[PDB]
């Protein structure tokens, strides 16, 4: 094979992906290349032997918060992907976490595979559908050399977790739940590209505070122990091919 | 300068609902893969007089042939479809179910005259309005003089069921009807600034006795001919007109 000269990082707040476009010294692209008047942000670079790109949604045009969820995530992967033919997705972002699965505040984890918790469709093929199980790259290497936490991953568009989310949280085994991981996965298995997820644990799930309070507070630093991770996982992936992770 | 209305787009999110109004309008399935290659989406492309028109659906799954219902997969070819096929307007046309409290009844076709969420919970202000998403459709007055539609606001959800959780906030945000895409396409809509109005056809009751997969699989082909008949009189409402006269 031929070494992996592309990677896009498909991220979803503006503020996670910026240390890393600062540490890669990455251009936020002028010419709207994923289409006109809108309200998302791309980043590009090349360093070394990897064209870099990060895309995020966006700014939301009422107040300007980051367009969060499956949907934003998912038009932002299958657009990026088309005009730029990448050889490898990586989602990174922050996320939930399980204590009695291993996850503490600040872990940046790999993930194995992602599910959906929230689309739920009692009816038999649908419902697999719904759950749209899907594995992530491996990248054993990877784990190796940086040493990093794995579990699987469960997606849903709400912050929170309500009773029915949680016992398929629970069925499904995950150790991580965050808000774009599966719709990520959807369109790059769409697209017939290989995706790798960083997931960085902000909250506790399982634990004795409220989530949007808690992933507020560790936000901050949970963000740059992402970054620290994402850095080492670029430079790692530097003149390697998909083989060798 | 300004026209008559010259392209729709229709977004389908089940075959099975897209095929009558493929048959009624002579529309044929497109070979040129206009929004992108080695994709299960399926277009249909036909002119009826004055208006060319084009249907789109997400496509049968690669596993077991279903269509790839939701909000992810009916956001990507409303994104897709505006930037290939550049449509004066979009008419997301599917099934639902109803509120019988709120007028619904089994094979009423509603307009809807806006949409939100109900399974984006962000308990964070600012997060919280954007996880809701409230959008207006377009405007249709004469439309709905002519033709008669019920209306109502719409619920969207990934989900065919309905939690505890979704129906406290689908009861607080006083929905009629219920689906699992709509929100989605009005927010990509939103984002490219495209007109668009949705037809929505009541398969079944939420707040009937009838268990709601049970229901919806009963009535979806009778309420599909409903919904083919109803998108036949819009498409010919149209025809000729501007978007300021509907
Ligand atoms: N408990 C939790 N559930 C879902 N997403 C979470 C989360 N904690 C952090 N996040 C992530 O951070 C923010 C969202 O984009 C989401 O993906
Ligand atoms: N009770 C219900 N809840 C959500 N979506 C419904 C529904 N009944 C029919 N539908 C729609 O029909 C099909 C799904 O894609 C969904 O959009």
């Amino acid at each position: 094979l031929r070494p992996i000269s592309s990677v896009v990082f498909v991220i979803a707040m503006q503020a996670e992906a910026l240390p890393l476009v600062n540490k890669f010294g990455l251009s936020e692209t002028t010419d709207s290349p994923l289409g006109k008047g809108l309200p998302w942000v791309l980043y590009h670079g090349v360093h070394k032997d990897l064209r870099i790109n990060v895309v995020c949604p966006g700014r939301d045009a009422a107040l300007g918060i980051d367009s969060v969820g499956t949907v934003p995530a998912s038009l932002i992967t299958f657009a990026s992907i088309q005009a730029l033919k990448p050889d490898i997705i990586i989602n990174a972002g922050t996320c939930g976490g399980f204590k009695v699965k291993g996850a503490n505040i600040g872990d940046v984890f790999l993930v194995s595979d992602v599910v959906f918790h929230d689309r739920r469709i009692p009816i038999p093929m649908f419902d697999l559908y719904g759950v749209g199980l899907r594995q992530a790259f491996s990248t054993p290497n990877l784990l190796k050399e940086l040493n990093l936490k794995i579990g699987r991953l469960s997606t849903g568009d709400s912050l929170d977790m309500s009773t029915q989310d949680e016992t398929l949280i629970i069925a499904n085994d995950a150790t991580l739940k965050d808000m774009e991981g599966a719709a990520v996965a959807y369109v790059a298995d769409l697209l017939k590209i290989p995706v790798v997820f960083l997931k960085a644990v902000t909250d506790l799930v399982d634990g004795d505070k409220p989530t949007a309070e808690e992933f507020l507070q560790n936000l901050t630093v949970v963000t740059a122990a992402l970054e620290g991770t994402a850095t080492k996982v670029i430079n790692f992936i530097n003149g390697r091919n998909l083989s060798d992770l």
